[PDB]
């Protein structure tokens, strides 16, 4: 296949480093070698993260089409909108964000710290629903004579949204080369879908598509899984996957998404603390903390073949921790 | 001089990238080329930052010394203490932090968001109020503590990190094929600008390191940078003396107090964030961003100068000043 | 029966006033006449409320025993502990409070505003968590004599006298008004507030007219505590009847979803009551009982022409720990 | 003097009680007897307070004019706007509140707790502008008033603190009168009154009410504005206009208006270390709470005056607790450990 056919606008530092999680792994019995690829450290634009990798392939079309405003949407503590706001500012574009109440969480500063605080500082017009927002948004832009580039939730349901992470697999291969070995697995957090989509496609190439263990954080596994499966197939087409994406290539564990999207369970919190305390690597209570929780449990349940080398994709999400201050008041 | 003599423990991804601040540069007139060396993006340990570069030179001694607990100190929203906590966990060491009330700011979640929040999740013993007090606590507790002063600054190895930064800059200016005429850096505890002074004294550009005070006590800050630069110049074998002309510290933007932004600070933070997508904070970086922007605007920089802004980190503290930014 | 047998230490301004809720009644159809008894405005000690009426009958004993420290317990935004902290202060006594997290809520300032904020200012030693026993032991051990006040003052020999007095007060005021109330709406969680009332009104045959509104979300249990406390209390004031389960009325339709958490109906009732009468209620206690009464009048559960007396127990300060919910109203 | 000439709509339970501050009086040496008249406990309408006493003489006019909306104004933790909001809801009137941060303070939950939170729950249209918007400059006051008209309603304008209004000082003339009535019930007299002062019609009403019996200079005002000159002038002006309004047949002299300035620091709405100790001291002896903006400053004053022997030995000092407690919620960090 050839991803190179599509331009890629530089929004990151370059390939993302892979680090070993020796302590955590040892702490879990050293039967599985845990690593982490730091998408959460990929950019100077308000901490970047997975979405910013996706955005590298969307911005050319946006620029190509002469759009002057980037418009997107997500929950109050959405990492996506924050990155869009930063990318927009860096690209000299306006930005309109529609933030809705996607989480049944009521915290005094939920709408004033973390991701959303940055978006406002970055100059985005941050529109908070009551309590069609999307179309009003696009229109107000047109109305103001601007031209909006619509970026759907997480950049996922878009023709280009699966690309970024195809190249992710492509990166892991280059690093594996210098590494003298290939990872047996890839643990990734899944919600809107195009991150795991790209990976499924990217690793399908060398037949590891089913080695990408997605961990659902949506709490709506069915939809999420179907969106990954769907987004993959389409992306595979878009790149030239000399193979087809089977409903067996899309893996999605559903044991760690509870209780609801945006709410952590006690395993989520323990996982965040375990990992932060052994590696000095933080994960959040909405996304990464759930995928981390997933891996620690998989490992702990011997679900991973001794000697296995698992690559944990850390997608970002850390700033959202500020929206859950009470839970971590004593750590 | 010879920095290589001293061991360095990898806590960073490696050399920090330099980026053009084209939009901001153009916005201010096009007469001065501004760039940013991202020390704030140097590590996977809870955002890292400048303090993390410093730490790489102190850790070896902690390890050598067989120490098992890193002890440090700073205000409630201290970046230093958060980095020590992350480094600590990464090394598998204990961590005791003395968070003092160094800022006359009253915010309902000041001691529960941002930096301090991370230090607790990172498993550090976070004590709120003492230095010696905690240290002894550790010994009396049966553990060997490695003492890390505020900002890692007043310490024998505290200046090495940024001596290394000037070296990195050199190595990058070579690749870039051009040299920066100045460096704008925020200064509070001192060993950051101290290391740069010694580093750039090496090639005759000490006085091009333009520090901006964020302490609101320029006198002490300037003297600390000088003292640190001399002790550090001696350790690296600098074949020269640090003169007062080598320590440039602008006092115009620290106001009104440490930990407290002025309207210029916020204006600066909004401008830079909105032109480059690059965030700075109300305590440190915003104040240095503010000075650099104001310098350009005053024409204090020679038309054509290339200014390397050093972004030391600190963004997480923004969570403690949420009401100020509630509408942007 | 005889209530005067027990000494009452004054901690209130005197009987609590009764106000008509003319606007709310009309808003709901004017078929039922709603009134309110401001237990929430009963004291100058940190806003007071129902717990303070209870405490008047417990303090003489703490003093008699020469106790020097009041010890109590409750959730983070407990009203009980805040009132106890204010009484100790007033009395000149120490105060140790065991604050437990009884609510699945995690707001950023939950342990720093509202009731708990007041307790710390009032000089109480606020310990965030055997919990209860350790506290007591610790006082003795420190050289003090602690008076034990169980949650809500409820499971305590004297916990029920305060509201036996409430019914006493009500008949007197009913006289003054030349008429009587047909029903009393009241919020129940630990039990002695409703139990006291059940006893005082049994005395005139209106026990079963004290409509309890569960806010525990564990109705069976709460209902059992009201029943028990009530029987132990009716005995202590020499009620001429043994208290029957049929004397205790506890509606459990408005308690959801959990203790300390409001439902969309709770929010609606707080808003409507606030916007028609200028009287605030909280998302943990009163708003639930308010929701209850409004719902009853609405479903036409009170006979046409009834006079309902809503007992406003207090609680308003807890509103501060639920600031996100009310950000826009 | 004939205050009875002006109608008074009930918004209170009746005369506010007076209580002895025996514990605090004892702690300071026993040489001075402190009491508190509880205006802070005067109403069932969202905790009420002094502003509510003032409102009783304004509402009759609002009603006679057929107004359907009460429009007022104040800072973020304003006590006045919260009382207006409750009074409005109670009367079946709409309410528009014009608000802005009038304090150089910026706590994370400042605009979502305490007073302003209640106003919103009470159904007021709380129009809070962003920093630097400057309402008093753009005259947002008037726009709100006009927008009510534009919307076809009829607004009743209530100025900051009810003070600079023709009827704004009547309520506290009633306070002097009521005090006289209680001094007769009690069988004894109060030698001074301590009252926090900012917009001024509270103390102005007192000055007029007490001048009628030669006790005006007995009302010791304690500035919490940190702008004593203006505040003194507004009190004096309000006093004179009200004096005339109630037929007081005497002039209010410069000597009748007493405003201490020593306890206002460092700025309106910002407490000083003495403010905080006073709050803690009073609360820990009497179980009576006071706030960082208003009452805590006047409480600080009284305590300090007593401590400095500024009160003749044996005086009975009546502390007027004007309210304000809900505002403690906006200063949570300061009290995080008590
Ligand atoms: C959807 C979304 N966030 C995407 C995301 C993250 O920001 C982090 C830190 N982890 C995982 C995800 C899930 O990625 P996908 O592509 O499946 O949505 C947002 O902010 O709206
Ligand atoms: C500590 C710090 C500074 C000041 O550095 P010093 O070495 O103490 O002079 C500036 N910016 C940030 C983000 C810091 O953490
Ligand atoms: C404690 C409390 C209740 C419940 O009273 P119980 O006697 O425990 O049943 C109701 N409302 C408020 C405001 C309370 O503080
Ligand atoms: C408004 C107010 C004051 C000052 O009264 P003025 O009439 O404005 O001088 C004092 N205390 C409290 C609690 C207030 O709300």
């Amino acid at each position: 296949m050839n991803l190179q056919r599509f331009p890629r606008y530089p929004l990151t530092f370059g390939p993302t480093p892979i680090q070993p999680l020796a302590r955590l792994s040892k702490h879990l019995g050293g039967k599985v070698h845990l690593y982490a690829k730091r998408e959460d450290c990929n950019s100077g634009l308000a901490f970047g993260g997975n979405k910013t990798r996706k955005l590298e392939y969307l911005i050319p079309e946006a620029l190509a089409q002469g759009c002057d405003t980037l418009v997107s949407i997500g929950g109050i503590q959405s990492n996506q909108t924050r990155q869009v706001a930063a990318v927009a500012a860096h690209l000299g574009m306006k930005c309109v964000l529609v933030q809705e109440n996607w989480v049944n969480y009521s915290d005094a500063v939920y709408d004033r710290v973390g991701n959303i605080q940055m978006s406002r500082i970055l100059g985005a017009d941050v529109r908070l629903v009551p309590d069609r927002s999307w179309e009003d948004a696009l229109e107000s832009v047109r109305a103001a004579g601007g031209k909006p580039y619509a970026i759907p939730a997480g950049c996922s349901d878009h023709p280009l949204g699966g690309l970024g992470f195809v190249g992710f697999a492509e990166e892991v291969r280059a690093q594996e080369a210098e590494l003298g070995f290939k990872f047996d697995y890839v643990v990734v957090c899944s919600v809107t879908g195009s991150t795991q989509a790209g990976m499924v496609v990217g690793f399908a190439a060398d037949g590891r598509a089913d080695r990408v263990i997605g961990v659902d954080a949506s709490a709506k596994p069915a939809q999420t899984r179907e969106q990954i499966t769907r987004i993959a197939r389409q992306t595979a087409e878009k790149v030239g996957l000399e193979r087809d994406i089977m409903r067996a290539d899309v893996v999605l564990d559903e044991r760690f998404a509870g209780p609801e999207y945006g709410l952590p369970n006690e395993g989520t919190l323990e996982a965040i603390r375990l990992c932060a305390r052994t590696e000095g690597m933080l994960t959040d209570p909405v996304y990464e903390g759930k995928s981390m929780h997933g891996m620690i449990e998989m490992v702990r349940n011997g679900e991973f073949p001794e000697g296995s080398r698992v690559l944990y994709a850390h997608l970002g999400g850390v700033p959202a921790l500020n929206g859950y201050s009470f839970i971590f008041r004593d750590g």
